[PDB]
C-alpha cells in the first residue's frame, strides 16, 4: 500500500529547450512565471513508483480522473530564499511536508514519507537554482500538489493518484480593506477548513468578488452566532492590543477546525513569545470585542500572515454597513516591521536559524 | 463565440478504434464503462470556441489548472433510456442544464445557453447510440463537466475554462445507514446545495468509517438537534403518519444544505399531482423519527437520486442502537408506486412532457 518512494531512486531528465528567464528589474506577478522543471511521482494499488524531475510538461489525465470529479486534491505553499552568498534556503518545510500528509490522510490519498519528499524537493530546487532570484522581497514559491488519479466515476478511495511539485519565481507594506458578512461562511466545525484542500478556495472566488464590489479588497470570514474572527482572505488573522484587563497582548484564533494551521502563523507565535516583551495568547475574537477596543483605542495593529504576502496590514473593515477604520499604518506599523524585519533576516540568511532548510 | 457555443457550429470526429462494449456484459458497474465519443468546448476571456464531439481520449492540462489546484470544478449527472420501440429519452434535461449553470456562476465559471449545451449533448448521445441498453432497469448515464482551466496559481476568477461530456452504460434493494453527528456534509451559508466536486472528495473517509461500522451509507445529520438531511449522495424523504393524525410525505426543504435533486422534485410534483396525502418541505430530526418509530406510525424512509432512482433504507445505526425502519414490511407501497410510474415515462410506454427524445 504505502512503503514509500525515495530520493535515492529519483531520475534525472534534464531539459533540451530551457525557457526564457525574467530578467532583472522585471516584475514577477505571482504565479504566472514558471521554471524549466518539475517533480513527479506516480501511485498505484501495487505502491508508489520511482520519483523523477522532468521538464516541465503538461499532465495528461483520464477525463473520469476524480481530482476532477470529486476534488480529490490538495496542495502545498512554501518559500525558498536566495541570499547575497547565493546560497537557497527553505522557510520551514518540515511543517508543511506534515500538513501535506495529515491533507492526504483526510481524501484517503496515500502516505509518504515526509523526509523523502523535502529531499526530492530540495533536488528540485537545486536544478532550477538559477530560477530563484536574489532582490529584496523575492522568492521562489513552492508547489507541491497530491491528487487522485482514479479513472472511474464513483466517489470512492483511489486506487491511482500523482504527486508532483511546480515552482514560481515571485517579486516585491501594503494596507487592505476587509468585507465582514455574517452570510458567507469559510469553513464549519467538523469540517475541512482546517486542511489544504483545492475545495476550500474554490467558493471563496464570489465572495471575494463581492467583497470588491462594495469596495473592499479582501473578505474578513466571520464564524458563529458571536461573529468570530477567523481568517483574513487565505491569510491567518493577528490582533495587537491592550486586552480588557489592561495588559498588552498579541492574539489569534486557537486551532478548533475552522483555522488553517498556518506556518507563518505558528512562526509569529513563537517568535513573539521569545522576545517575552507582551503577552501572547491564542484566544477566540469577536467582532463585539474589536468594536468596543476601537472606540476606547486600545487596538494598535490587526494583521494577516501566509506565505504569499508574509504580513499584510489592515486598514479598514467594513461591518453592517459602517466603515471600521482599524489604526494599523497609524501605529507605525511597528509590531509588523519589526515581524518582517527578524523574518526578512532569517530567511535571506543573514542571522542562521535551525527554521532554514539549505539547498 | 460572445456569450455562448452553437450547436450549429459543432463539429464531429468519429472513432478510428472502438473499444470492447458489454454483452449485456453480466456486472455493469457505475462508471467503469465509457462510451466511444466525448464532447468538448473551450472558453476564455474573449469567449465559447466551437463544440466538438470527438473519440474519447485524455485531457492534457498545465500543471497550474485551477481545477487541480482550487477545485474549480462542477459536473451534473442525467439518465438517457432506452424503450421498446428502441427510441432513446432523457430524464427531464432541462432541469439539469438550469442546476448546472447554477453551480458555474456560483464558482465564477463561464455562463452558456442551456438549450445549446442540451442539443450538443443529444447529439453525442445519437452518435453512441448503440451503447444505451435496452434491458430493464439499465440506461446510460450522462456526466456533463465544467472546469476552470486558468494557467495560473492566483484565487481567482478562470480566464480560461473547459467543459466536456462522457458517458456511462449503467446497470427494490434496501439500504443500512450511520447516523453520527460528527460527520457534517454541508452547512448553512456554505456550498452544500450546488454539485460542486469539492462537497464530494472529503465524504471518502466518512463513507468508508460507515462501512467498517456496519453500514452501507451515511445520513447527513446537521445542527445540535440532528436533521436528517441526506442519504449518501441522495435526497431523504419520510412517509409517515405526522403527530397531528395526517398521512404525509415529507423531505428536507432547501434552505441551503440540501442539493436540489430532480428525482427529489419529479417525487415531489408526482405526489402533488395525486392529492392522496399532505406532501411538504420540512425540517425531520431524530428525535421525531424516534418518537414514530416507537408509536408505529412510520411507513416508509428512503432516499432519492439519479443513480440508484429509488432506495429503500432498512436500518439506521444511531448512539450504538440499531433502528429498524419499517420500510420494507409496509410494501414498500409508495417507492414501487413512484418506481412504476418513473419506469411508464421513462421507458417510453406513456407520453409525457418530462422525456426529451434523442
Ligand atoms: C495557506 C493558508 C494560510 C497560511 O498558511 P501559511 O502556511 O502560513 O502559508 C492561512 N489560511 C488559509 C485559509 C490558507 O489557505
Ligand atoms: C446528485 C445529488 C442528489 C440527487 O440529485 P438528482 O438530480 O436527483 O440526481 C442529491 N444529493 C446530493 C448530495 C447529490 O450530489
Amino acid at each position: 500500500a504505502s512503503s514509500s518512494f525515495k530520493a535515492a531512486d529519483l531520475q534525472l531528465e534534464m531539459t533540451q529547450k530551457p525557457h526564457k528567464k525574467p530578467g532583472p528589474g522585471e516584475p514577477l506577478v505571482f504565479g504566472k512565471t514558471f521554471t524549466d522543471h518539475m517533480l513527479m511521482v506516480e501511485w498505484n494499488d501495487k505502491g508508489w513508483g520511482q520519483p523523477r524531475i522532468q521538464p516541465f510538461q503538461n499532465l495528461t489525465l483520464h477525463p473520469a480522473s476524480s481530482s476532477l470529479h470529486y476534488s480529490l486534491q490538495l496542495f502545498e505553499g512554501m518559500k525558498a530564499f536566495k541570499g547575497k552568498d547565493q546560497q537557497v534556503r527553505l522557510f520551514r518545510p518540515w511543517l508543511n511536508m506534515d500538513r501535506m500528509l495529515r491533507s492526504a490522510m483526510r481524501l484517503c490519498l496515500p502516505s509518504f514519507d515526509k523526509l523523502e519528499l523535502l529531499e526530492c524537493i530540495r533536488r528540485l530546487i537545486e536544478v532550477d537554482k538559477d530560477w530563484v532570484p536574489d532582490a529584496a522581497g523575492t522568492s521562489l514559491y513552492v508547489r507541491p500538489v497530491l491528487i487522485g488519479n482514479e479513472p472511474s466515476l464513483g466517489v470512492s478511495q483511489p486506487r491511482r493518484a500523482l504527486l508532483f511539485v511546480i515552482l514560481c519565481p515571485v517579486g516585491a507594506v501594503t494596507p487592505v480593506s476587509l468585507l465582514a458578512d455574517p452570510a458567507f461562511i469559510r469553513a464549519w466545525v467538523g469540517g475541512v477548513g482546517n486542511y489544504k484542500l483545492g475545495g476550500n478556495y474554490g467558493p471563496t472566488v464570489l465572495v471575494q468578488q463581492e467583497a470588491l464590489k462594495r469596495g473592499c479588497e479582501q473578505v474578513l470570514w466571520l464564524y458563529g452566532p458571536d461573529h468570530q474572527l477567523t481568517e483574513v482572505g487565505t491569510m491567518n488573522i493577528f490582533v495587537y492590543w491592550t486586552h480588557e484587563d489592561g495588559v498588552l497582548e498579541l492574539v489569534t484564533p486557537p486551532l478548533n477546525g475552522v483555522i488553517l494551521p498556518g506556518v507563518v502563523r505558528q512562526s509569529l507565535l513563537d517568535m513573539a513569545q521569545t522576545w517575552g516583551e507582551f503577552r501572547v495568547v491564542e484566544r477566540t475574537i469577536t467582532m463585539k470585542q474589536l468594536l468596543r477596543a476601537l472606540e476606547e483605542g486600545r487596538v494598535r495593529e490587526v494583521f494577516g500572515s501566509g506565505t504569499a504576502c508574509q504580513v499584510a496590514p489592515v486598514h479598514r473593515i467594513l461591518y453592517k454597513d459602517r466603515n471600521l477604520h482599524i489604526p494599523t499604518m497609524e501605529n507605525g506599523p511597528e509590531l509588523i516591521l519589526r515581524f518582517q524585519k527578524e523574518l526578512k533576516e532569517i530567511q535571506y540568511g543573514i542571522r542562521a536559524h535551525e527554521w532554514m532548510f539549505p539547498v
